[PDB]
């Protein structure tokens, strides 16, 4: 149907916008601390601590499968990256502080993205 095609076009343009957001968020992590899943070989007890691991590569895989239906779903995953890190790592670590900085800088990007999704009407 034309309606299904129209909805698929909406999802595709949402995906385009979220790809830009993801690229902007990742630019705020030049250390690439959050680029890949935390290695279960290098951190064997990680899953005892963190029940839902997340990272930018995993997000990007979901993104390209058009697996984010709305911005809230995308934001949930971004929050997991930050929140997991601030639980597993202590306050005085380069890891924790990198999450804080990514959170603070990412908030600007997500604030305008919310307005754009609402304005253009993508969900
Ligand atoms: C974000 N993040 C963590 O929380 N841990 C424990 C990590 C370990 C490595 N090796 C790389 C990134 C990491």
């Amino acid at each position: 149907s034309m309606e299904q095609v129209a909805m698929e076009l909406r999802l595709t343009e949402l995906t385009r916008l979220l790809r830009s957001v993801l690229d902007q968020l990742q630019d705020k992590d030049p250390a690439r601390i959050f680029a890949q899943p935390v290695s279960l070989k290098e951190v064997p007890d990680y899953l005892d601590h963190i029940k839902h691991p997340m990272d930018f590569a995993t997000m990007r895989k979901r993104l390209e499968a058009q697996g984010y239906k709305n911005l809230h779903e995308f934001e949930e995953d971004f929050d997991l990256i930050i929140d997991n890190c601030m639980k597993y790592n202590a306050r005085d670590t380069v890891f924790y502080r990198a999450a804080v900085r990514l959170r603070d800088q990412g908030g600007v990007v997500l604030r305008q993205a919310r307005r754009e999704v609402d304005s253009i009407g993508l969900e």
